[PDB]
């Protein structure tokens, strides 16, 4: 039974029980673990998170794009409750189980990779990115990996290296994994300053990136190009059409592994099962996590078999990876997406969000850009009439929204992107109410 | 919760038909690099048994590589998970926090061998937790280098692969690796004895040799941290001579270097103490935990002195899933189970049984060169008779024979010649003795 599907302010935010927990957190948990919301969760589902003080908050974050099928989705709940009674863990590398194999089979069926495929399962998106890189290096016997401006790939030493922004992800945590290189990205809103055409000519932006890659790395030294189809933490940046196709074509001609990092965009989030579908991109490897298992810790790499099978037996794995409870949850998640038509639901949500935010942009020129696909939509805030970022306004907006019982996140290289990641279980009325709150706060 | 029948049972050949069908599916769906030890597919597990799809019931002497210490599907863990999942599966602690995360951190702070004011942070895997302990140490010290030891195992990410000593299969072809990672010599009494019997058990002098390497080849003013397992796990259940860890700790404290105890495998009752640092009264600066922490659910942690832990800036630590609320509920239940079922004492009982059985076997069979470990982390090292030459061939044959007779048993070691025993603390004496009987019978044959 989920919380009542209405916003409710029982107390000030934070309320007293949340504040008590904030004080406990401060004396038990390292300060490096930051928290966005000043409330403590007790129950969640549909479009709501209910806190320890009885407030019900509208969820426009889905736990950073994780609870796409909704928190405590009925199929996930049942799958976890059943499996936990059978076994919690055998370690797949010790005693295997059907759940792991079935999830790999489903990934192989569902992903935009073409031909014969194999998969492997881990826990976090960072681990899965690490394994995609291991796999590419093993297959190609080449060292280098290139990632892009505004990219985010995780918090391990190598995924920090792959990540572009230092504060807070990398600052003081190096030195970082070697032979990682940076290439320029298609970012239409900011590329427009140098030519309206370059803001829309994705093939040309890819050629700029290729020249960097060719000259500064060389295909014969390059294992892999890793890219998010839409940059997530970097600001919900959607590349100009032609950028991803041209990159993939270059990789295919130069024996370089094209790795799509769909940790955030994957599993119905962008109004397709995978965001690579929007331009018909068939990557060599695809990394998945977040929405894959309805909140349970699971991640994966799926890819062309000949690439995936290069690592030697026992060269991939980890103790917990592909946990049987998580696998049960992932199968339940897939079944939920397919049975409830959640890809189409993300499309419906895109229409509502782009309509509402577009009308807002029309009334407020501090909104420089509205962008994204499906239920991954954002607005970038700027000093009116310019592309100068306004992170101060972004912080103010988010703080005001939180005070009014709405969970909303920011992101961006310049800290000035307000993003929207509602779960696909949110109803239209709560989605529209959340956006109403943002409008009211922005007006004041 | 209803665990499988607590008896070994061979319903079919190993593998049976249903397992063979699954082996065939695995081969066409799963990357070959994900290896599997047992040729059987699990359906249910608990107590001291794993039951497979063909109805075979195998004796579990692996606990999923030291994870299901409290037993598979432990009653309190099952209850906690089932309760939590109905409330919420995930909010991201970094977005909307929840009490379970805080409560696990408070419990770690209370139970760990770190002294003074403490803080914790939660992740998913042991590799992630090691990575975090390193990030924390670097942030706090503003020094770059980290030293790990011969025979060390710390994980499968780029940096934890760097920290890990053995290349096959952990590192091979997966570099280049994270920079400013260095290697120092380890106390390994069995193999050190060839070079001096007295020296081999002098852990203080062993530490002094490692400190000389560290001083000369790195320098304290360039070194953020020393990371070490109290008993090396994948490297062979190597127990350092007494005085090694205390002397290393003392040097670190004198030289502003973070001493990181990697208790991913040794932690949470496994060694007959809550934490293995307790056996010599070591108080590390940071301690890494995972595996047994949450009864099989994916969770890991770093706990440490508050002034070190709080060095990273706000939002510098975390990850999307870390400290998942279902895993936190399982951790709280795991801790409660260890206390309520007296599992630390149970680990001590199992130590006695295993060391007595294996010591008798060693007296009768000169191919057993060494029997070592603590608690329910015990191993025997197999050698050519009369020597310390490793016998990986015998190890493999012994493990294969055991698997065919319905016993899950693992190997390890730098030279592939260590048979390890990691029974769950929920195993009955009779099944544990039966599992050991199987190993004996296979070894005789």
């Amino acid at each position: 039974s989920h919380p009542e599907q209405s916003r409710h302010l029982a107390t000030a935010i934070p309320g007293p029980r949340s504040q008590a927990l904030i004080d406990r957190k401060g004396t038990a948990v390292a300060r490096g673990v930051g928290t966005t919301m000043p409330v403590y969760a007790v129950r969640a589902g549909g479009g709501i998170v209910e806190d320890v003080d009885g407030n019900r908050l509208i969820d426009l974050g889905s736990g950073i794009a994780v609870t796409t099928v909704g928190n405590s989705a009925p199929k996930v709940v049942e799958a976890v409750r059943s499996q936990v009674g059978d076994f919690t863990h055998t370690c797949f590398m010790v005693t295997p189980y059907e759940g792991y194999v079935a999830v790999c089979e489903q990934l192989n069926r569902l992903t935009p990779v073409r031909g014969d495929k194999r998969s492997a399962l881990f826990n976090s998106g960072s681990e899965a990115v690490e394994n995609a890189v291991k796999i590419a290096r093993s297959h190609t016997h080449k060292p280098a990996v290139v990632a892009f401006d505004h990219a985010y790939h995780g918090r391990t030493n190598l995924t920090m290296a792959l990540t572009a922004k230092v504060m807070p992800y990398k600052d003081g945590f190096g030195p970082f994994a070697p032979e990682i290189y940076r290439a320029p990205l298609s970012y239409p809103f900011r590329d427009a300053e140098f030519g309206k055409e370059l803001a829309t000519d994705g093939e040309l932006a890819a050629k700029r990136a290729i020249t960097v890659i060719d000259k500064q790395i060389g295909a014969d030294n390059l294992a892999a190009v890793v890219i998010e189809p839409i940059q997530g933490e970097g600001g919900f940046i959607v590349p100009a059409d032609g950028f991803l196709p041209t990159l993939l074509d270059w990789c295919r001609k130069n024996d370089v592994v094209f790795i799509a990092d769909e940790v955030q965009t994957g599993f119905a989030r962008t109004g397709a099962m995978f965001a690579c579908e929007h331009e018909g991109i068939d990557p060599d490897l695809i990394v998945t996590a977040k929405g894959i298992a309805g909140g349970l810790p699971l991640s994966a790499v799926t890819g062309r078999a000949e690439i995936m099978d290069s690592p030697h037996v026992s060269g991939l794995g980890g103790t917990y990876g592909g946990n049987p409870i998580a696998c049960a949850a992932a199968l339940a998640t897939i079944e939920t997406i397919e049975s409830e038509g959640l890809v189409a639901r993300a499309q419906q949500i895109e229409k509502i969000m782009k309509d509402r935010l577009g009308r807002l942009q029309a009334e407020d020129d501090r909104i420089g850009d509205v962008r994204g696909r499906g239920a991954m939509i954002a607005m970038e805030l700027v000093k009116a009439g310019t592309t100068e970022p306004d992170a101060d306004l972004t912080k103010a907006l988010c703080a005001g929204a939180h005070a009014a019982g709405v969970i909303v996140l920011s992101c961006g290289t310049y800290g000035n992107v307000v993003r929207f990641l509602p779960p696909l279980s949110i109803g239209d009325d709560l989605l529209n109410e959340g956006l109403d709150v943002l409008e009211e706060v922005l007006r004041g």
